């Protein structure tokens, strides 16, 4: 179980990379090409921020095709892994905007926003620290410390988001409980993945790992996109409570 | 003079990281634990940005306690320094948020705040680079520059920002300013331990350079904080002159 | 064809890298010195923004000065290039601001901005792993894929801006179209420079190249700056259409 060798060089993952790609790029296009002639203020502002996701994950799916996004780890015993750390460059602009998105449709205040994106952030690079880390003791930390953080994360998601966006239309608490269920349960496979794939213990391999990520971040960034950018509830109405 | 080597790694100081890493994480959940129920939204803005302080403090200690946070730098003369890089990691955000949080109190325009954070950082990273130099020239020459920075740090806020804080209530003037001469005399140390320490002439270890700081860095983010999310000034009231 | 080998370190090319150091550092302070007493909330506001840019790549012009800014990229045939990767620390933060300046006297809203940003930093970011890439098919491909953003910046810059801009002030208008002309050609060098540059075919030598850059990187900066800080229409008005 690994896909195929796509470039010669004993990485048969990158079938799944490439794909992941190609995939990013057409979301990235079929959103600008989607609203591109979109005048509402409110909606172009969705649209920008949910281009930008493909957009810079394409960048990073491209950079692990290659090889240059993936870097050899070795551990304590000497025994090497192929770290593709770009996923987490990727992650940290990503995430925040994803949560962004939440955050307009919610009419959440900045003090909220700016909390969301600071928790998020430190998810990630802990999360990064973990998958250069060396010995298991604190690769296993760094997973309960950057799953803390993920914790909190999807509390205020789940409260002070949630109750924000319920004093708005149906049409848009509608929209935004269906992207937060999304959230809620895309989102959480990932530290799953992460303590049970090559960074972890390691009875999922590193293809059906890449196969994971890239179906999770697929719909993750453009099924959440496609959700989002079809929606009424992105089409006018600014309200501001919570 | 050195502490304790925690980690059988020969690196005596990882008792002081610990300790450091330790008091950082009971800071972030006091004051957690401490806004959790704050309504006043001045306040739990306050909190909110405090909190993430210790927080990404909490990572970067935690990153050097287990050795991932510093690396080697040979300098010209083949001779090694064990630099502890994480910390400026650290500071990109941490010095910048303290920042923040005395202009709230202080309630000064956006352009400020902007100069403010933008030369802090300017100081952090030329600092790394100082850090991370080979050539003493070059060591020294970047500490300067990173000190010419802080220079303009220390002047704007000891004139705009405390101009800009009299304006307000006696209460709020107060907190200001036994922040800012916490800040003024805390950060200071900063670049002394610095140009003393194995980063440049060295006649200070790393144990007792690695002590310094965490007791420096624990005073200027629990310390800072504890102060802070203590005083009334901060419930309420929102100005807007200077 | 190269220069002076300022620091006995076969690096001709540092008598270049040392000009453009010492002129970004006359502008920094020219730029200081110029805006210190203005009471202008608008200018000292376009001040402040302009002045960083120098400011930061002055950081980036010792970096690379002292040897420090550059790394030595092995190709896939064992052909070692020598990258000055610096500039695109220093392009991360100082083009979004020559952008933000120019988004400020046109009066356009957060979101024009938040793209500008946005496509511009994908830009810097994908030209940087180009410049890392080790094979030339992918440093090709990063090439178009960061150019791509690139003429995404050059589009809203050319339209959304300048339509913005126009429902402003004469002496307004004039002073942006005269940025945004010195921006769409000056900036446009460097894609080319690139592509023709060490990092591309290699048509052009590292010291030339180094020439170049300096060049335009001065009159992008320094050059935008003086006519920017000079004009009227950073004066006052304060519009909001578009
Ligand atoms: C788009 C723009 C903005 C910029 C683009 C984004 C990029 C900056 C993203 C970069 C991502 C990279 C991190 C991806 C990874 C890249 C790889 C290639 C590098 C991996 O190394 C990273 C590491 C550096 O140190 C080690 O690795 C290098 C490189 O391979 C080695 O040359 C070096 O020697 C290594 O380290 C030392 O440690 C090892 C291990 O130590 C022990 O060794 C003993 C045996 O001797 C034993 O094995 C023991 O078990 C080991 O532990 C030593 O062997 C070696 O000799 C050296 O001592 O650095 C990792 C990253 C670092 C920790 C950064 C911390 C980041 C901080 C926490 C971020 C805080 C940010 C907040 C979260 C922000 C929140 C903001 C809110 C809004 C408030
Ligand atoms: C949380 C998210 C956002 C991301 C997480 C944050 C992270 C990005 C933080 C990362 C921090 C790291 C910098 C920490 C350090 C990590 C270590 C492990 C790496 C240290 O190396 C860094 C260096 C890379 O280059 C050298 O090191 C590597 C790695 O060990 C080597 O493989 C490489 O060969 C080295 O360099 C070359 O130079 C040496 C020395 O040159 C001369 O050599 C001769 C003898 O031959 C002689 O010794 C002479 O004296 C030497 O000078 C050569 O020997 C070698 O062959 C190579 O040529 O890079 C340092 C960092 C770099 C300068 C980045 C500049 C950053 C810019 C200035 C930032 C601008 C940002 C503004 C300040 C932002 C302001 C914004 C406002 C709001 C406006
Ligand atoms: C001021 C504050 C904020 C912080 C300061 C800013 C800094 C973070 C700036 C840092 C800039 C640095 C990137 C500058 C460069 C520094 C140099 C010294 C490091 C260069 O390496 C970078 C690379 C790491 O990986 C490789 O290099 C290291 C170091 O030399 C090696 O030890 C490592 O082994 C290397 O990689 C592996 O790959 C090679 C090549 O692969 C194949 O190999 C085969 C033969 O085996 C054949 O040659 C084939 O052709 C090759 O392809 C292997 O040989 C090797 O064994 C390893 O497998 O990493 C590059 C950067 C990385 C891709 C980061 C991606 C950044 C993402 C895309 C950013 C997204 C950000 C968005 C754009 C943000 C938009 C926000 C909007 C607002 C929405
Ligand atoms: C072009 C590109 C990539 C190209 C890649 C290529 C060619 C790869 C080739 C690979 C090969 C050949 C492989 C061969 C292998 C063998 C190899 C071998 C072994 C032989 O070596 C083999 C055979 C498969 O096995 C990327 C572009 C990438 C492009 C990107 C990422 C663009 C991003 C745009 C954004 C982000 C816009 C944003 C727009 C916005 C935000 C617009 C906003 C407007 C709103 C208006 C306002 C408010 C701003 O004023 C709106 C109206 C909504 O548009
Ligand atoms: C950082 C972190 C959490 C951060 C949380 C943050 C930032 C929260 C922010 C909240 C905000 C902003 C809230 C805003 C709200 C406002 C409401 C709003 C406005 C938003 O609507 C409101 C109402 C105010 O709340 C956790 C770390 C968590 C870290 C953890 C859990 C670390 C664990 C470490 C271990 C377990 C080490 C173990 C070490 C060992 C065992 C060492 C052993 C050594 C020997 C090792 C050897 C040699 C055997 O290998 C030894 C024995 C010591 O020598
Ligand atoms: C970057 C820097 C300073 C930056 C400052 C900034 C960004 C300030 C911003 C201010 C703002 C925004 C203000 C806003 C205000 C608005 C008010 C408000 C709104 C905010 O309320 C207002 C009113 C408008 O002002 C300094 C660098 C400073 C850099 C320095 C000092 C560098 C020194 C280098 C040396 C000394 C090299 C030496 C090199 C040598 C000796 C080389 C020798 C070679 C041989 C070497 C060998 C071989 C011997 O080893 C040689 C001889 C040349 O070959
Ligand atoms: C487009 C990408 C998305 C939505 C990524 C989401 C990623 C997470 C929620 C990752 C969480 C992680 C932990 C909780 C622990 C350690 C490692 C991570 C980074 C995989
Ligand atoms: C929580 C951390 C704080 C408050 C850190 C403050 C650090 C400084 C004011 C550091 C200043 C430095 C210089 C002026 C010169 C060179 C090196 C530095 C980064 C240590
Ligand atoms: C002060 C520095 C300025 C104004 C730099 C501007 C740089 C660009 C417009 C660079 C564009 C590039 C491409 C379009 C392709 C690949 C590489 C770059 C980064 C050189």
């Amino acid at each position: 179980q690994a896909g195929f060798d796509l470039l010669n060089d004993g990485r048969p993952e990158t079938l799944w990379l490439g794909i992941g790609t190609l995939l990013m790029l057409i979301g990235t296009f079929y959103f600008i090409a989607r609203g591109w002639g979109v005048t509402d203020k409110e909606a172009r502002e969705y649209y920008a921020i949910t281009i930008l996701v493909p957009g810079i994950a394409s960048a990073a799916y491209l950079a692990m095709f290659f090889g240059i996004g993936v870097t050899e780890v070795e551990l304590a015993s000497g025994t090497v892994l192929d770290i593709y750390y770009a996923r987490y460059a990727d992650w940290l602009f990503t995430t925040p905007l994803l949560l962004l998105d939440l955050a307009l449709l919610a009419k959440v205040d900045r003090v909220t926003i700016g909390t969301l994106i600071g928790v998020d952030a430190l998810m990630i690079v802990t999360g990064l620290i973990g998958a250069l880390s060396k010995t298991p003791l604190a690769r296993y930390t760094w997973w309960l410390f950057s799953t803390i953080a993920f914790l909190f994360v999807l509390y205020y998601l789940l409260t002070s988001l949630r109750s924000a966006a319920a004093k708005r239309s149906e049409e848009v608490r509608s929209t935004f409980n269906t992207l937060t269920a999304l959230v809620a349960v895309l989102w959480t496979a990932y530290p799953i993945l992460w303590i049970v794939g090559t960074e972890g213990a390691g009875v999922v391999g590193l293809g059906i790992e890449t196969l994971a990520f890239m179906v999770l971040d697929v719909t993750a960034k453009v099924g959440f996109g496609f959700v989002l950018l079809r929606s009424r509830a992105i089409l006018g109405e600014t309200e501001a409570p919570e």
